[PDB]
DNA sequence: TGCATCCGTGAGTCGAGGGTAATAACTGCTTTTACGAGCTTGCGAAAACTGTAAACGCTTATCCACCCGTGCGAT
């Protein structure tokens, strides 16, 4: 009764909400940094750390 | 004199299957290094040709002694 089981969809969704800190780095550099009448959220968003 | 932080330990053969990925600038300007292009020597081959002591087969000049050109002889 301490003791928990983790299986595969779990495992699975700990290791995306750790790729998707990656977004909160580089769109909160962004929305300062960058364009506001030219940017679109496809230009922002990064694939390769997620 | 404990008390608290710290360094250093932890069996052996095999085995299977393999190697990663986040993100980072543009410009003009000047010096160095490579790549192909075109010669210059030179070096190993091909194809001819002028010096010597044997160089493949083959004639003679000799000498001489087996044999016998013949004759005549042996019982």
């Amino acid at each position: 009764g301490n003791r928990r089981i983790r299986s595969v969809g779990e495992m699975a969704e700990n290791q995306f909400r750790v790729g998707l800190v990656r977004v909160e780095r580089a769109v909160k550099e962004r929305l300062s940094l960058g364009d506001l009448d030219t940017l679109m959220p496809q230009d922002m968003i990064n694939a390769k750390p997620i």
